């Protein structure tokens, strides 16, 4: 059969262009206006179907969950990961990674849960703000350090002081690979990757940092291997060590090295920076704010108190805080695009074929923007999840972390975290900046990952 609608390409530079100068999103909904819900783009000499609102996303996502359950290539980083690992594998190697990352993390090991992993970080940056003694700061360098932290002690068995100095260097390393890859430079290189690869250029710099990340990721392996206690495995690494030599015959087997790595990459890639800029986000739009924040404090006050420290138990009784949450990622959508899917055939979708291998954009800001389930979407509004009686309620809008068989591995340990640094913070703290509430600009920069918040200084003033 045929592709959905879209504009008339060119040669070599397919649409883009007939692009908006304003940003992809920006496109996507003009595009929308005139082809519906699910058009054909070409970018580059490369066709993306793109899925916009709620009911395309969901009938693409859910109702065809093993068509669109491929994952597609992104290019700048596709010389590091080659299809190993979580995140850019797919067929059954994706399924055996996905089934063991799931059982593990979930199904732990080690001593302590992933809640007592995150409430001891957040017992460590109250220590750490306690030390700042309400000083001006930007807490981009904090939240990459403690969402790292709690990938650290999920793969590495252990969490690293906010001050130590190798620590930093590779952090350091991994947040300007993450810049690097959302640059502009690394958006060309995405739609004429063949070309640009054969001169100097972002994806260069981005293929040396992850090869020196890979390289001390090595070397953990290796350490982990020769102080292994089979009967005591101490994190991920130790879980997929003894896969690998429960499956040492089977040549069929995707537990090697490569994926080892690589896996352990993906979850740092995967699982960090997302996590980071959510909070950055919402801690912009505490300033922005002021009674909302005051009324999680209130809320804190009367579930939690002022002596012990917030638990996931808490939130069930605290719909305001966790109303707030919800609006907080739906407002601040760090993943405007999705994550990129492919068909794993040849696929009948509204009475289109969409060949198999076929790339598709599930565009997420459309349904976290969509008016059919937010009364007013470009507005910071907790009610949006609050229904007359005050309890939070359920909306078919909120996919942040997208849908159906490739939805977010970790979406249980990033709401965890966003709750419970969120309230350790603010019942420890009250916050304030330069900047009056009514001069924040909550506008973000649309980059290659997605939106990023602009950068502001904060003060933490202990309560
Ligand atoms: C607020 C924080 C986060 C958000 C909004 C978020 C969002 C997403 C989204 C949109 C996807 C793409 C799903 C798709 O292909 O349709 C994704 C994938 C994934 N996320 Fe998250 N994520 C966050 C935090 C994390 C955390 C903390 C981890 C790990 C501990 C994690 C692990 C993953 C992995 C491994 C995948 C790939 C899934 C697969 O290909 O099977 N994410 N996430
Ligand atoms: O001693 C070792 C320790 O055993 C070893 O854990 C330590 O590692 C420090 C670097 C930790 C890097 C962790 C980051 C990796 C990239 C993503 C963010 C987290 O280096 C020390 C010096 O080589
Ligand atoms: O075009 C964009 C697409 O719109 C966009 O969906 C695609 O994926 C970037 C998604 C960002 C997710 C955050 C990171 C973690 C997962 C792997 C690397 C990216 O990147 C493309 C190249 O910039």
């Amino acid at each position: 059969g045929k592709l959905p609608p879209g504009p008339s390409p060119l040669p070599v530079l397919g649409n883009l262009l007939q692009m908006d100068r304003k940003g992809l999103l920006r496109s996507f909904l003009r595009l929308r206006e005139k082809y519906g819900d699910v058009f054909t783009v070409y970018l580059g000499s490369r066709p993306v179907v793109v899925l916009c609102g709620t009911d395309a996303i969901r009938e693409a996502l859910v109702d065809q969950a093993e068509a669109f359950s491929g994952r597609g290539k992104i290019a700048v980083v596709d010389p590091i990961f080659q299809g190993y690992g979580v995140i850019f594998a797919n067929g059954e190697r994706w399924r055996a990674l996905r089934r063991f990352s799931l059982a593990t993390m979930r199904d732990f090991m080690g001593k302590r849960s992933v809640e007592e992993r995150i409430q001891e970080e957040a017992r460590c940056l109250v220590e750490e703000l306690r030390k700042s003694k309400g000083a001006l700061l930007d807490n981009t360098l904090l939240f990459h350090s403690i969402t790292s932290n709690i990938i650290c002690s999920i793969v590495f068995g252990k969490r690293f002081d906010y001050k130590d100095p190798v620590f930093l260097r590779l952090l350091d390393l991994f947040f300007q690979s993450f810049s690097l890859i959302s640059s502009f430079s690394s958006q060309v290189f995405e739609l004429f990757p063949g070309f640009l690869k054969y001169f100097p250029g972002t994806h260069r710099q981005i293929y040396r940092n992850l090869q020196e990340i890979n390289t001390f990721i090595g070397q953990s392996v290796e350490k982990h291997r020769a102080t292994l206690d089979p009967s005591n495995p101490r994190d991920f690494i130790d879980v997929y060590l003894l896969r690998m030599e429960k499956d040492k015959s089977d040549p069929s087997s995707e537990f090697h090295h490569q994926n080892l790595i690589l896996t352990v990459l993906s979850l740092f890639f995967a699982g960090t920076e997302t996590t980071s800029t959510t909070l950055r986000y919402g801690f912009l739009l505490m300033l922005k704010y002021p009674h909302v924040t005051e009324r999680v404090q209130k809320e804190i006050e009367q579930v939690i108190g002022s002596h012990r420290p917030p638990a996931l138990d808490d939130r069930a009784k605290m719909p305001y805080t966790d109303a707030v949450i919800h609006e907080i990622q739906r407002l601040g959508d760090l993943i405007p695009f999705g994550v990129p899917h492919t068909v794993t055939k040849d696929t009948q979708f509204r009475g289109y074929v969409i060949p198999k291998n076929t790339e598709v954009f599930p565009v997420l800001s459309s349904a976290l923007h969509d008016p059919r389930y937010f009364e007013t979407p470009n507005t910071f509004n907790p009610g949006h999840f609050l229904d007359a009686n005050g309890a939070l309620k359920r909306n078919e809008g909120f996919m942040p972390h997208s849908l159906g068989k490739r939805i977010c591995l970790g979406e249980g340990i990033a709401r965890t975290e966003l709750f419970l640094f969120f309230t350790t913070i603010l019942q420890n703290f009250s916050i304030a900046s330069p900047v009056p509430p009514e001069d924040i600009d909550l506008t973000p920069r649309e980059s290659g990952v997605g939106n990023v918040p602009p950068s502001y200084q904060i003060r933490f003033l202990a309560r």
